[PDB]
């Protein structure tokens, strides 16, 4: 059984407000991609629009203005790099694929932009379909309750896979993500239940993709801030791999790679 | 489902027994004990004789000269702390129990000293019986092979539990440890198989105790040295808890506690 593919998060978020222009943010992104690769990332995932807590929506033009220089610079300086883009906007995905990205990660599962499925279908790229409790990726993180969150998410992902296939994406280019954290509920129990039952989602026939990545459900009893959730991220990501994850999305490539290697080894027979 | 109990390692083997100082400074050990407690250790485990790579045997007299001052200082400045002692020697355990230790951790599983079982039986302390491929804790770490390491270790622990009980120790005071790292084999695959099948040991009726703690089986494909094994230790300890460990022994108390809390949460039913 194979190693997990580590997806290193590269957020392009211009919020410094100083004398330097867009080039400073682009240069920051390139140094960060080099570091992620140094730490053993298999894939560099570029995102121009945060969907974390308290985030809001940007225009497609602003999102392209952020990620296009970055993709260009990484492709030229690091041509071996495997590039993914985190976007739910068809116009953003189309340009990113033309510039050499090979993976599109859609937190809306193709629901925010009905044209995105066709953009990926006409390419050679893979698509990540993630479960979210609402169609809008920037909905507030309410305390959503579930009678059976595993069944709810499973039925959702089955439906979205069938829609992606009807739009022309073959099953072997579809990757599935249960969602975690606020995407599921501000109540952490449901994220833990998806992690406990993650192997069930292998019956949909698709590779699995997870992003524990210091999310709110890892706050624990101490209600840890983001900066203190690295131990919890390592544990959650290792257990996800133990239960079938093929991709792990993370800010902390070195540590999460090494932790998930242990999970992979525990999964091996003699 | 209860939290794991975190056993914080306080090893007071001196830097260089023969070349430098004969003992550690007692106040520095107390400082470390206070940090382990403040990081969330439930138990402080004092040991005067190390058993990792290349360790040296020491006499019972010298072992007492190491741990007695440190136990006395901790019981005076931290009387609420739970004390365990890591020793395979009956005369060390006897004095440790007199001074208030409530758990004896024996890496020989009661084999190295025929009197140890009886000393523990005449106390109210718990005893940890760990599997090792050889009785002598300082045996070199050979590449021991197994046809079925789970079966071998299971039958060993069943036999040591029966021996402890024959010596008057009740089953509800017996704690079992599969061993990890060189205690099992210099081949890491056998330590991963024990972790993968740890739930098989719940048939024995005893709480389970594990010490991933930056051991050699966490070296991975990079053949990481001790300093780089914290992520793997978090992942292995978390997975051990997910698979039924009741105690986790570590010197990285803060991080391993937080990671293991995630494993406990994933184990909880809706
Ligand atoms: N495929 C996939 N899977 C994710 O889990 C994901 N998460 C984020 C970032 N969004 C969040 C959402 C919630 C939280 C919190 O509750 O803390 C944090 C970050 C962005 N892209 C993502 N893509
Ligand atoms: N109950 C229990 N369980 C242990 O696992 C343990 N380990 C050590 C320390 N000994 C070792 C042995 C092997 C290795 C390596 O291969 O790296 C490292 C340290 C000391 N007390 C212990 N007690």
């Amino acid at each position: 059984m194979a190693k997990v593919k580590i997806v290193g998060i590269l957020n392009v978020t211009p919020n410094s407000f100083h004398d330097g222009g867009r080039f400073v943010e682009t240069d920051k992104a390139v140094v960060r991609a080099r570091e992620l690769l140094s730490q053993g990332a298999d894939i560099i995932e570029i995102g121009g629009e945060s969907t974390g807590p308290g985030s809001n929506t940007i225009t497609a033009d602003e999102e392209l203005a952020r990620i296009v220089p970055v993709i260009r610079a990484i492709r030229s300086s690091l041509p071996d790099a495997n590039i993914a883009v985190d976007t739910y906007k068809a116009e953003v995905a189309r340009k990113a694929l033309e510039l050499g990205a090979t993976m599109i990660n859609d937190v809306s599962a193709g629901r925010a932009d009905p044209k995105l499925f066709g953009v990926v279908a006409r390419s050679n790229a893979q698509i990540v379909l993630m479960y979210s409790k609402d169609t809008d990726p920037h909905t507030s993180f309410d305390e959503r309750q579930y009678v059976d969150v595993v069944r709810t998410v499973y039925d959702f992902l089955a439906e979205r896979k069938k829609a992606a296939m009807s739009a022309g994406i073959p099953a072997d280019r579809i990757i599935l993500d249960t969602g975690l954290g606020g995407f599921v509920s501000s109540d952490p129990q449901y994220s833990f239940q998806l992690l406990a039952h993650l192997s069930d989602f292998q019956d949909l026939g698709c590779k699995l993709f997870l992003s524990p990545s210091r999310k709110s459900f890892l706050a624990g009893n101490e209600l840890l801030k983001t900066a203190d959730r690295l131990p919890g991220t390592i544990a959650a990501s290792a257990i996800a791999v133990l239960h079938g994850a093929d991709y792990i999305r993370t800010h902390d490539v070195l540590e999460v790679r090494r932790g998930c290697e242990i999970a992979t080894a525990i999964n091996q027979p003699p």
